């Protein structure tokens, strides 16, 4: 139903505060992050650099966006410029994230938001072992760039489902674990997810 | 060529157009047609399984709320796509952004049919095995909505495919053997719902 | 008239008038005739030539002219012309059909508007084309053809109308120009029942 | 949350992003510190380095301060809502490519912290990268258009990537003042000396 | 005085017409341009192409911007979007000018504007001689892209003794001479565009 959709969008834009974190109660916003690797385009064992493509499945809640969907759309697509989005960054990225897909999020009637862009990006990590049976394991650390743990908490197979069958590489395993970083710059602590990409030449 | 009519039609389109809302009529998905007309193959990396291609992405759909009586006014106008809803199509196996080489205008017809046909340069990760053999390489490109499931958006091939190579450059060092563009459906771990795509199979070889 | 061209308040008023009456998204068809667009490519440099891939990298000044009589003003005592950001004007939606890269505009995106309604837009463009590079090393040279036309307006809406470019081409190029010729064409495409006009620019050139 | 929204609205009511936040007829004291993360490419024939670093930048605008006794201490703010120093690297030969979200932190006392991850290429002396004492690459950073009476600039094993082909021996960052041909006044700058070598 | 600054910026934005040439009386705008070379990055003797970095020192007046500064700041930095800037282009440039510095101009209380971006750009020019002792002489013409001489005059700055003063010692090249002179180009039609012709005499070290 189109008018319903347009009304939901209007509602979302009236209540959405894109530059403000949506803390519910005084708890931090829980953001779920899962990288789905699609391809591995270039590897350099010499420089320890990696060029990759992945779907960054990112979800969280803003209960204030919720509506009653008994007689209306459960979900709509929304431009992320209308929404708050976690300021995630990869601490070992050496190129800026090149978003390859339309910048739309899904908002579910319960206030859940799913943003899943396809990103091409290059990293500085441990490429040693590529041409080995065991293969290399390359570790990507992703976290909020400016919100510490009291403001944002970050939580998280072989990706047979998504990985290209045409890549000069294959994935042996991927694991994602929660992890904390604290830096000389800032007293408050930051949460990251450590994504371990275990892969080898095909 | 009545200009003031063109200006009024544009006014009405922008009054009516909701660029961020899918134009569903009744309770039926928006029926989007996509077809890739191939113009060039620029680079083919046998090492890495990548191809850089140029194609006109013929995209059509209807938004009957935009329609107008054209018995004594212009049948069609050109419109900037930022005034229009445009389907959120993406190539699921692309490895670069789609580079639009042409003016980002769509044609809106008086019955509310919309035609957007950019020329795109884009790189894909696909099977490049066989490119220098007689029977050639076959690269597969999947195009579908990035965020709308099939209850929301249907995507189908266009009726005419016989023109898929008609505009391919005779100066390309590659030549096209066959193209097929066929309906397919994709489901995933993330989302319980299904997405429609047109799978394009591009069979080509080095001259 | 000349004697009033540098009247600043007059220039600002002309700009105001243009922005009031300009419809940047609506083609300026006068009476019931197509907008007559004149296109002339003035080649400046041939940068990269590849005889294998049949690709050429070039720089040219794209002299584009057309008229919109609604922009017109009486200049017998005010500026004859002004510079205008093209984002304030309607501009033909020209595209080069055999381009294989985005046209990189290298100059300020300003057009000239003349008091009689004429609009003159001439960007410096760098762009890569897919065209015929065979024979670039011979005496008679290669002939690279570039096809330029409106991307979405057919012939009833926009019509297109078109030397050795001695005057413009870089003396320091590795290549030289024999001839540049430009012919009108009209074509119907598989997508659409109507016919689109284009210009074919034949760039006859050789390695020095 | 509502308190966050209101602080942000106050910041945007009082912030003049194109006006330097001078207090008391004193220049804005900007403190800079580069935390090198990666050395990506060293071209010995052209004397060019490609590097990734965290540009820790801080200053105060006390007209942004609020009473935090019963509201948050800090928020994140888009830098387009804030004045930021117009720092530039004088020996840069590419645009700064900002790799991170363009958010600053604003602290309830009016302190602003902006720390982008930046990838940029520099013209500097890479002679010696294949020696044990290494090469020393000097990066000169300062305000591009604000002289000393307007802006003053004042000055990595934990940060530097272990996977880099390179290794840092020593980073030093020293104040410097200069007077240029265009203009009578003097501009302050920080000279960042990066001593590094190939493993 | 910060408030004074915000007021000056407000006055400038009340008065400045960013798209209209600031002709004073009935005369052309006098723009002064000078390139201070910082670097020469790549040079190709076959293709006759150079890649250079330079500060594009640009100045002109808009008296309507002027204000009394006896008890207020004599200078402010303004974003160039708030100002009219001349539409300069290098007639033999073969890439877009990559601005490397913050896009801020200085406005001085007497109405003088200084805009001086650091630009990286590639040109087509005579690279023959670059490996000989006498070196190559590459010529760059800079002028208004759309304003003829009766609207904008382009002249060198008074000072060009400093053209190579900030040149990188770590360049694989070196500059022997720089000359920056008045020129006029004319084409079909009677209008002439004034330009500054920069002759860069350089060689490989
Ligand atoms: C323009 O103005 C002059 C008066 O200065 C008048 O004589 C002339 O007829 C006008 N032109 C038109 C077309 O109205
Ligand atoms: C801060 O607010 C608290 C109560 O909200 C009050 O006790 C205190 O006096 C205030 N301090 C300042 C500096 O305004
Ligand atoms: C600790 N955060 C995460 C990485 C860098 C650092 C940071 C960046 N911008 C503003 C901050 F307050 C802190
Ligand atoms: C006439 N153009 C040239 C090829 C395709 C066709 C076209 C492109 N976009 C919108 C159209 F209506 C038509
Ligand atoms: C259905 N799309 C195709 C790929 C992934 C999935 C998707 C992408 N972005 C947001 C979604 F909700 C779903
Ligand atoms: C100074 N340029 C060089 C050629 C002519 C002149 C020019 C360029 N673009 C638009 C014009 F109106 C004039
Ligand atoms: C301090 N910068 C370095 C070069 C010149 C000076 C500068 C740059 N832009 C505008 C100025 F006013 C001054």
């Amino acid at each position: 139903d189109k008018l319903d959709r347009a009304d939901i969008l209007y509602n979302i834009r009236q209540t959405s505060r894109p530059d403000v974190i949506p803390t519910q109660r005084d708890r931090p916003v829980a953001v779920s992050v899962s990288l789905k690797f699609i391809n591995i385009l270039e590897v350099n064992e010499i420089t320890n650099e990696v060029d990759v493509v992945f779907w960054q499945q990112t979800t969280w809640s803003d209960r204030t966006l919720a509506w009653n969907s008994s007689h209306s759309p459960d979900q709509v697509s929304v431009p992320i410029s209308s929404l708050w989005v976690p300021d995630l960054a990869a601490y070992n990225a050496i190129s800026k994230p090149e978003v390859l897909t339309p910048q739309l999020a899904r908002v579910v009637s319960d206030g859940e938001v799913l943003y899943m862009p396809s990103i091409r990006q290059r990293f500085s990590c441990d490429v040693s072992g590529v041409d080995t049976e065991s293969g290399a394991t390359c570790r990507i650390k992703i976290g909020s760039w400016t919100h510490h743990s009291r403001e944002i908490s970050v939580d998280p197979s072989d990706d047979s489902e998504y990985f290209s069958q045409y890549s000069r590489f294959e994935i042996l395993d991927v694991t994602q674990k929660k992890n904390s970083v604290t830096y000389s710059c800032c007293p408050e602590a930051y949460e990251d997810v450590e994504v371990s990409l275990n892969f080898r030449k095909k």
